[PDB]
């Protein structure tokens, strides 16, 4: 047989998960007719379980006295959605969900959408909740417009209420909608009409494609046409390979380990095996037997075979996610698209109290690594890591994960900007003659000069041009940025100059590393004069919304600290690109998505400090060290 790699997408509360579990048991009964649960091993993660949702992309893989194949269990809701994008960047087909509320839910629509441009060979519809005032005109209705997808054929309906039937027919309608596809259909529709077997392939052919696609409905709740509809959606959807015999090709799937007892791994094969020594990137990979995944449970496996597809139970270190297995097939398969799945908003993420640090530090990097963009990285104000998370959604079940394992617990906000304090105005002051230091005279002097906006000035020579006070423009820069932001106001050079020279030398007088503590001393003067420039914090902000919004979303964000521009409608939507400040990321996100209910969207850098319109009450954050400059500071201030 062969298999085929399904993922199971849409909204939240919808099914998703029971529906998978289901599409176990349906295709087995090898000892279980629905298992109890409530609960069970296909979600076995503490608080996946205890908790109830499952939080990580299941994987599971049933079979039949007919064929096999896996399959790939997404997560609802947002801020996980980065570890769904995951699952589906492998999986060719998506069945996607629909509870009875769930009438074209948030979710149910991009899913969909990014398939059609991925290449997804068919993506297929399930109405989960069939409970009650649940229609079956409302249930077309949402999808025509939505799914856009090709008008398909019918049926799949009867009865109401109690005295509800699996249904469906339409075979005319569907040979109206084949005909679309072939010239030859139309032809015989016109005059005839044909067979059914041929037009049943040119559909699964289209399919396969990322063209046509076909729907099946056997309400859910009471499981019944469950398992009608496991059999037929195994059916039209495997591979190709297999077949001959040889070559093993596989992508090295994710699926990191745990605390309880490390963790296992797991990759799939297209036609290849499971056992020898392996290669890639100069390395070792080492194995004790082949692979053969298994419904309940999955165990090591004797050996396997060519054109095998299953799940490995194993991999740990020496190796990594997204792992290609060497080779030839593996680069192919590269050729399907991305989606990089662009996490937008971020916050600050910061250690704890002492007793925390240890556990902090650990867990920093373990959360990494069960993620495949846990972008772990640190800034310079301090020496905390802050966390890159699609939202906080994933970090509240990262804490969780923790208090377990590792064991820690920290905060969870964004963080600073800088300060800058690259203010405009203008400035000028020095050059000291000696004191406290040991003229050491040196002059100096710095003509301050705001500007425009966008130019980062800088400057100046100065002097006399003798080297003397050349590498002395070195310790210039240096000393520069360095109060540029430590200081007063902590800020970050940008929009500025200086210049000057002297002097005195040639026997003693300590005129070198001086000069550097002398610098931020004149600059640390100018201060009164500077003001405390916040900066300008704005980029674009560019928010994409939909038409009906918009008009509410530009007087909202006057007053959400954001500027508007204008914004012209595009079709049935709209975008409204405009500019502000800076974020907050957070702020600005909430509202757009807020009175929007779920269908906003935006993201945008930009870049630019002209701004500092934030007043004061704060600007600080530093500083340094190097005793004279230090000493030196001091003694000058009184
Ligand atoms: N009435 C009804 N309720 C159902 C049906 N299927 C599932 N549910 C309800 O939803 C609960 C859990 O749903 P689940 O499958 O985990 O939802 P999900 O799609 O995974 C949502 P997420 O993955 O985002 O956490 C069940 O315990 C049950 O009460 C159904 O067909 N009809």
């Amino acid at each position: 047989k062969i298999i085929n790699i399904g993922v199971l997408a849409h909204v939240d509360a919808g099914k998703t998960t029971l529906t998978e579990s289901l599409l176990y048991n349906s295709g087995a009964i090898t000892e279980l007719g629905s298992v109890d649960k409530g609960t069970t091993r296909t979600d076995n993660t503490l608080l996946e379980r205890q908790r109830g949702i499952t939080i990580q992309t299941g994987i599971t893989s049933f079979q039949w006295e007919n064929t096999k194949v896996n399959i790939i269990d997404t997560p609802g809701h947002m801020d996980f959605l980065a570890e769904v994008y995951r699952s589906l960047s492998v999986l060719d087909g998506a069945i996607l969900l629909i509870s009875a509320k769930d009438g074209v839910q948030a979710q149910t629509r991009i899913l969909f959408h990014a398939l059609r441009k991925m290449g997804i060979p068919t993506i297929f519809f399930i109405n989960k909740i069939d409970q009650n005032g649940i229609d079956l005109s409302t249930v077309y209705q949402d999808i025509k417009e939505k799914l856009s997808a090709e008008i398909v054929i019918k049926q799949k309906v009867e009865l109401y209420p109690n005295v509800c039937v699996t249904n469906f027919t339409e075979s005319e309608q569907w040979d109206t909608v084949i005909e679309g596809n072939d010239d030859l259909l139309e032809k015989y529709m016109s005059g005839k009409s044909l067979e059914a077997l041929e037009l049943e392939q040119e559909e699964s052919i289209r399919f396969q494609n990322c063209s046509l696609f076909p729907l099946y409905h056997g309400s859910a709740k009471s499981n019944i046409g469950i398992d009608n509809l496991i059999e037929v959606i195994t059916n039209k959807f495997y591979s190709s390979t297999h077949r001959g015999p040889s070559e093993l090709c596989g992508n090295v799937f994710k699926i990191e380990y745990t605390k309880k007892r490390q963790r296992l791994a797991y990759i799939r094969l297209y036609s290849g095996v499971l056992h020898l020594r392996d290669s890639v990137r100069v390395s070792e990979k080492e194995k004790i037997k082949v692979t053969e995944m298994y419904t309940s449970i999955n165990g090591e496996l004797c050996k396997i075979d060519r054109a095998y597809s299953g799940e490995i139970v194993i991999l740990q270190n020496e190796f990594l996610k997204l792992n290609s297995v060497l080779g030839d097939t593996k680069l192919l398969p590269q050729r399907k698209k991305i989606e990089n799945p662009h996490p937008l908003l971020q916050t600050t993420v910061e250690p704890s109290k002492p007793e925390q640090r240890e556990m902090l530090l650990d867990a920093l990097l373990e959360i990494s690594d069960s993620d495949p963009l846990l972008r772990y990285y640190v800034d310079s104000t301090t020496h905390e890591i802050i966390l890159s998370f699609l939202g906080k959604v994933q970090m509240e079940v990262i804490s969780a994960l923790l208090q377990e394992k590792y064991h820690v617990e920290i905060e969870l906000k964004e963080p600073t900007v800088i300060y800058m304090e690259r203010p405009l105005k203008n400035a000028e002051y020095t050059i000291h003659i000696e004191v406290p230091p040991n003229p050491f005279w040196a002059s100096i002097g710095l003509s301050v000069s705001p500007l425009p906006l966008g130019s980062g000035m800088q400057y100046e020579s100065s002097v006399s041009l003798g080297y003397l006070n050349q590498s002395f423009q070195n310790a210039v820069m240096e000393g520069i940025r360095y109060g540029c932001e430590q200081g007063l106001y902590g800020w970050n050079v940008t929009d500025c100059k200086i210049c000057f020279k002297y002097g005195l030398y040639y026997s003693p007088v300590s005129t070198p590393a001086d000069f550097r503590m002398l610098a931020p001393i004149v600059l640390e003067q100018v201060l009164k004069k500077a003001g405390t420039e916040l900066l300008e914090p704005y980029l674009s902000f560019k928010i994409y919304a939909p038409q009906e919004y918009l008009s509410r979303a530009y007087n909202d964000a006057p007053k959400y600290c954001a500027n508007i521009v204008d914004t012209q409608l595009k079709n049935n939507e709209v975008i409204l690109s405009g500019e502000i400040p800076a974020r907050c990321i957070q702020e600005y996100r909430s509202d757009l998505t807020f009175f929007t209910n779920g269908r906003s969207v935006c993201l945008t850098e930009l870049k630019g400090y002209h701004v500092t319109t934030g007043e004061p009450v704060c600007q600080p954050r530093r500083p340094n060290s190097r005793i004279d400059k230090v000493r030196y500071m001091f003694n000058k201030i009184t």
